[PDB]
């Protein structure tokens, strides 16, 4: 967390 968390 989308940055791939």
């Amino acid at each position: 967390x989308v940055x791939x968390x």
